[PDB]
RNA sequence: GUCCUGAUAGUUAGUAU
RNA sequence: UACUAACUAUCAGGAC
C-alpha cells in the first residue's frame, strides 16, 4: 500500500510543477517517483484518443536497463494505465513504420533508454509534435555530447505551441569537480539547457524531520603505514633484489624484449603494492593465481620469460618457505598477517558491527573500494578469516559485486562479473544471508537497495556527487558514516570536506526564488561547427555531426562476406599549420572491398582529429545515400533473400 | 562466450599562448 | 587556458 495521502510539500511541488518546467531538488527517500506519477496522473485527460488524427502519447526516460522495470512496475502498480517497454535486446532495428505505429497505437505510456528515443527522433519516425509530457530521469547528466542534450536539439528549432512540458528528477545539480565560486555558472549552465528552473521545497524543515531525521553522523579514522613488521621488510628487500636485478636485466635489453620487461616491471609494482596495502597473506595469493593463470599462457612465447617465469617461481619457493617458517611459530597471528589498514578496519567492525551484534538488531554494512582486484581478495580474505569459527566471526557472511558490461580489451580479472549476476547478487542481499557487501562503486545511484546501519568508506570519494551519494545511502536508525585516511592526507582531506560543506550551504541557499531564463539565454545554445544533412527538408530525417561514424561502421558490419573478418573502415590524418597558427587536421577514409564504392574520401580541416573523423564520416555518409545504399529513411538497405 | 563503436568522471608526463 | 600521449572506474548500441 502507498501513502494514499500526499504530504503537504509535495501537493505544493505538484502545484508549481503544473505551471511551468521545473527541475526538483530533493534527497533520497523524498518520493520523487510519487511526483512524477502523480503528475502523470492528472494529466491523464489529453492521452485518451486514437494516433492516426492527432493523438498524443507520455514518455519516460532511463539509463540503465534494470530500471525500466523498476518504473514500469512502480507506475502500474500505482495507475491503471498500459505500459510498455522497450530496450536494446528486442532486436528493434530491424522493425518497420508500421510495427512502430501499432506500438504508438496500442500503448498510452513508454519507458525506454535514451539512445532508441535518439534513433527514433533521427530516422523520422515521430516528430515531436505528439509528445504532452516528457520526463528525465537522473537529470544532471546533460552536459556535453550526452544523449539528453542532444535530445534537446530537435527542442531548439519547434514553435511555440508544440513544446510539450518538461520535467526532471536530480540529487546533486553539480556532477564534478567545482570550486565554491562557479557553482552558479554550472546551475545556470544547466538551466539554459534544459529550459527550466531549479526548485526545492519550501518545507524543507518538515522533510528533514519526517524522513531525514536518520541523518548518519560522520567518523574520521587515522592510520599509520609506517608501521611494517619483519615479514614485510624481508619480503620488501626481496622484491628490492628482485627490481634491481630486472633493472640489470633492462640495461642488458633489447628488441621484443622492452616489452616485456615492462610487463614484468608492472607486475612488480603491481605486487608491491598489494603487499604494502593488503599483507603478506594477499600477495601470496595473488602470486599463486598469477602462476596458475600464466600456466595457460605458457604456449607459443620465447624463452626468455619462461627464465624469468622461473626466477618468480624461485622467489615465490623462497617466500613460501618462509611464510611456511613463521606459520610454524605464529598460529595465525592477526597482527603478523595483515597491514596496518587492515588492522585498523578490524577495529572498527569489532567497535561498531560486533557491538550491535551483541544486541538483538538487524545488521546491514556495505564496503566501497576503488579498484575490483582489492573487493575480491577483500571478499576472499574475510571468509577465510569468518570461516575459522571465531566467538567474534561467526555471524559475518560476505559476498561481492563489480560492475557487468565492463569487460576491458585485457585482464580477464578471474571470473568477471559482466553477466546478470548482479541481479541474483542483489537478491540475495535483499532476502538476507548476507550481512556484508563489497562493492566498486556500482551500487551507488539508481538501485534499489536496504536500509544499511553501517557505511564504510575504504577509500576517498572523488567530487562532490559520489561524497553526497555514499552518505545518503545509510538510512537506519542510528546509521553511521566511517572514512578512513592516512596520517599525512588529513590537512587536505579536511580542505576538501570544508569545500564540500561550503558548496551543500550554497546549494540549500538556493532554496529561494529563481528568476526564470530568457529567451537569450536558450539561445545561449552552441551550435555545432557544421549543419546536418536534411534531404527531405526540415521534417524529414537527418544526419549530424555526431552520429555518423556509428552509422558507417553498422552499414559495414551489415555488408555480407566472411563471417571471421570484421573489414572495418580505416583512418589516416595529415597535419598542416595555416595563418591562423593553430595546426590543422584533415582527415581521410576508405572503405573495404565488398562496398561497392572503393574511393578515398575527404573531410574538412578540423582543429582537432575528432572533428577531422566526424567531418569525413559525414561526407561518406552523403556520398553513400546519393548512390542508394540507403532507403527513404536513411538507414542500412535491408534486402534479404 | 567474442568483437567492434560511442558517452561521462578522475590522475600522470610533453607543448603552447 | 587550448593541443599530444599513457593509467584507473562506470554506462549504452550493433556483430558472430
Ligand atoms: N505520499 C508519500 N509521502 C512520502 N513518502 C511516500 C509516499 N508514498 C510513498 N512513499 C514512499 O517513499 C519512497 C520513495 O521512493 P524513491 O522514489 O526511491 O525515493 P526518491 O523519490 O527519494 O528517489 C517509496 O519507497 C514509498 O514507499
Amino acid at each position: 500500500e502507498d501513502e494514499f495521502t500526499p504530504r503537504p510539500y509535495q501537493v505544493e511541488l505538484l502545484e508549481r510543477a503544473m505551471k511551468k518546467n521545473t527541475i526538483v531538488c530533493l534527497g533520497t527517500g523524498s518520493g520523487k517517483t510519487f511526483i512524477a506519477v502523480m503528475l502523470i496522473k492528472e494529466l491523464a485527460h489529453e492521452i485518451r484518443g486514437p494516433f492516426n488524427e492527432g493523438g498524443k502519447r507520455t514518455f519516460f526516460l532511463v539509463n540503465t536497463v534494470p530500471l525500466v522495470n523498476q518504473q514500469a512496475k512502480v507506475i502500474r502498480k500505482h495507475t491503471s494505465l498500459k505500459v510498455g517497454e522497450y530496450v536494446g535486446d528486442m532486436g528493434v532495428d530491424s522493425w518497420n513504420k508500421e510495427k512502430w505505429n501499432q506500438e504508438f497505437e496500442k500503448h498510452q505510456v513508454l519507458v525506454m533508454t535514451a539512445q532508441i528515443f535518439l534513433d527514433i527522433l533521427n530516422h523520422g519516425f515521430i516528430s515531436l509534435s505528439q509528445v504532452n509530457l516528457l520526463i528525465f530521469d537522473e537529470c544532471h547528466h546533460a552536459v556535453k555530447n550526452h544523449p539528453y542534450r542532444q535530445i534537446m536539439r530537435h527542442y531548439k528549432n519547434l514553435e511555440q505551441n508544440d513544446r510539450p512540458r518538461i520535467l526532471g528528477l536530480t540529487a546533486s545539480v553539480i556532477n564534478s569537480k567545482c570550486k565554491p565560486n562557479q557553482v552558479e555558472k554550472k546551475i545556470k549552465e544547466l538551466e539554459a539547457t534544459l529550459n527550466s528552473r531549479v526548485v526545492t521545497a519550501s518545507d524543507l524543515e518538515e522533510v528533514a524531520v519526517q524522513k531525514y531525521a536518520t541523518k548518519p553522523k560522520e567518523i574520521i579514522v587515522s592510520y599509520n603505514s609506517d608501521r611494517k613488521s619483519d615479514t614485510s621488510e624481508v619480503i620488501e628487500n626481496i622484491i628490492n633484489q628482485a627490481l634491481e636485478q630486472l633493472s640489470n636485466i633492462e640495461e642488458t635489453s633489447n628488441l621484443n624484449d622492452t616489452n616485456s620487461l615492462k610487463q614484468i616491471k608492472k607486475v612488480l609494482r603491481d605486487i608491491k603494492n598489494i603487499l604494502d596495502e593488503l599483507g603478506p597473506w594477499c600477495a601470496h595469493r595473488v602470486i599463486k593465481s598469477r602462476i596458475r593463470q600464466l600456466e595457460k599462457r605458457e604456449s607459443e612465447t620465447a624463452e626468455e620469460l619462461r627464465t624469468i617465469r622461473e626466477l618468480l617461481q624461485s622467489i615465490f619457493e623462497q617466500i613460501i618457505n618462509v611464510l611456511k617458517n613463521l606459520e610454524k611459530l605464529q598460529k595465525n597471528n592477526s597482527v603478523e598477517f595483515v597491514s596496518p589498514k587492515v588492522k585498523k578496519l578490524l577495529e572498527i567492525l569489532k567497535q561498531y558491527f560486533s557491538n550491535n551484534n551483541n544486541s538483538s538488531k538487524e545488521l546491514c554494512g556495505i564496503i566501497f573500494v576503488e579498484r575490483r582486484y582489492t573487493a575480491y581478495v577483500l571478499y576472499k580474505l574475510l571468509n577465510e578469516l569468518s570461516a575459522k569459527r571465531d566467538d567474534d566471526f561467526s555471524f559475518i557472511k560476505c559476498d561481492f559485486v563489480v560492475g557487468h558490461n565492463s569487460s576491458p580489451s585485457s585482464k580477464e580479472k578471474s571470473t568477471e562479473m559482466n553477466s546478470k549476476k548482479q541481479k541474483e547478487v542483489l537478491k540475495k542481499f535483499r532476502k538476507g544471508e548476507c550481512n556484508l557487501l563489497v562493492a566498486t562503486s556500482v551500487v551507488e545511484e539508481g538501485i534499489d537497495i536496504p536500509k544499511c546501519n553501517l557505511v564504510v568508506r575504504f577509500d576517498l570519494p572523488k567530487n562532490f556527487r559520489s561524497y553526497v551519494q555514499s552518505k545518503g545511502r545509510a538510512r537506519a536508525k542510528n546509521s553511521k558514516y566511517i572514512i578512513m585516511v592516512e596520517e599525512d592526507e588529513k590537512n587536505k582531506f579536511q580542505e576538501d570536506l570544508n569545500q564540500y560543506q561550503e558548496i551543500e550551504k550554497i546549494l540549500l541557499r538556493l532554496c529561494h526564488n529563481r528568476d526564470a531564463p530568457s529567451e537569450e539565454d536558450f539561445d545561449s545554445f552552441e551550435d555545432e561547427l557544421l549543419p546536418p544533412y536534411m534531404p527531405y527538408g526540415t521534417d524529414g530525417p537527418r544526419v549530424t555531426m555526431s552520429s555518423a561514424i556509428s552509422l558507417l561502421h553498422r552499414y559495414c558490419s551489415k555488408l555480407p562476406s566472411d563471417r571471421f573478418t570484421t573489414l572495418t573502415p580505416k583512418f589516416t590524418y595529415i597535419e598542416q599549420n595555416n595563418e591562423e597558427e593553430n595546426k590543422m587536421f584533415r582527415c581521410t577514409l576508405r572503405l573495404p572491398i565488398n562496398s561497392p564504392l572503393r574511393e578515398p574520401i575527404t573531410g574538412q580541416p578540423m582543429p582537432s582529429k575528432k572533428l577531422a573523423k566526424r567531418s569525413a564520416a559525414l561526407e561518406a555518409c552523403k556520398k553513400l545515400h546519393e548512390m542508394g545504399e540507403l532507403d527513404d529513411h536513411l538507414l542500412p538497405v535491408k534486402i534479404s533473400r
